[PDB]
């Protein structure tokens, strides 16, 4: 209670989690493309706000979440996910940070997973998906290989750097008075309103 100790304040990782959901929830992307812009932009405000190197990394990603285990794989002969089921954090100053996590109540159905922060140690990593016992474990196989390629064609879409821009310039630090919405020009030229999107948001997995 006397000392910020996590990268970022629970309260900060909410405001990053919104604006990225904000900025992307009219583009009804699917969960892996999804993680891999809550990746991104997240490694990019931290890098532009946090003064950290923040790196994302993708491949085989596996939960604990208050005893229910959600896993980021596929099942053969579980192995890296060569569909949708490719998932993306990012690693910063230590911390693997998913900046996805409140959206993770969403395709899991009778899961009934809550909306609360991941931001926890690296070095607190699980062995295996075996090795989750604990709710809040996790455990990473980053595949840089697949990563490379997920992200191949990103540098050719000019509108994902300007998305990203408009995340890095919306965000503030709290208890600094966020826009309620931005107007955003796209390439065309032609602006349109973006709302922050309205959950309530607590918890820490």
């Amino acid at each position: 209670g006397y000392f910020e100790g996590m990268l970022i304040k629970q309260t900060d990782y909410f405001r990053i989690y919104r604006v990225i959901n904000s900025l992307l929830i009219s583009q009804n992307a699917d969960p892996a493309s999804a993680s891999m812009y809550f990746s991104t932009f997240g490694a990019f405000i931290l890098q532009q706000h946090y003064k950290v190197k923040a790196v994302p990394k993708g491949g085989l990603a596996a939960y604990n979440l208050g005893g229910t285990v959600l896993l980021f794989a596929d099942h053969r002969e579980y192995v890296t996910g060569a569909g949708e089921n490719f998932h993306c954090w990012v690693e910063a100053d230590g911390w693997a940070i998913d900046f996805m996590a409140p959206a993770f109540s969403e395709g899991t159905d009778a899961l009934a997973v809550p909306a609360k922060m991941f931001q926890r140690p690296l070095s607190a990593m699980a062995a295996s998906i075996n090795d989750l016992g604990q709710s809040g474990d996790f455990f990473y196989r980053s595949e840089p290989e697949a990563t490379a390629r997920r992200f191949a064609d990103w540098h050719k879409q000019a509108m994902i750097g300007d998305m990203a821009s408009v995340a890095a310039n919306w965000f503030r630090k709290s208890p600094k008075q966020m826009a309620a919405s931005l107007s955003v020009t796209d390439r065309d030229g032609k602006a349109r309103t973006v709302p922050l999107t309205g959950e309530m948001l607590t918890g820490a997995w």
